[PDB]
């Protein structure tokens, strides 16, 4: 059928679906703000979530911030253990008997 039609290709649709998207966008930006993402990363995801009408790319943004947050919980845990169990460094004796 049609392709990338060079002209005045103006979509009169997406205005109704946007209402449904807005509630979903609020949900995603809430989770993004509740997660341990950096100040820049929170704003970074929120911007995309608002600008994206593409439901598939919104599903991708979920996969992205949940991944970023997961990577953060793993990285930051090791950095917490670094200070919390810094017994081979100038630190108090938090002798955390745990692995």
């Amino acid at each position: 059928g049609v392709e990338k039609t060079a002209g005045e290709t103006s979509a009169t649709d997406t205005g109704k679906r946007e209402k449904q998207l807005q509630q979903w966008k609020n949900n995603l930006k809430n989770d993004v703000d509740n997660t341990i993402l950096s100040h820049e990363q929170k704003n970074e995801f929120k911007t995309k979530i608002d600008e994206t009408n593409d439901s598939d790319a919104l599903l991708e943004l979920e996969n992205q911030f949940n991944e970023t947050n997961r990577l953060l919980h793993i990285k930051q845990h090791e950095e917490v253990e670094k200070d919390k169990k810094a017994k081979q460094q100038k630190t108090l004796k938090q002798s955390d008997t745990k692995v």
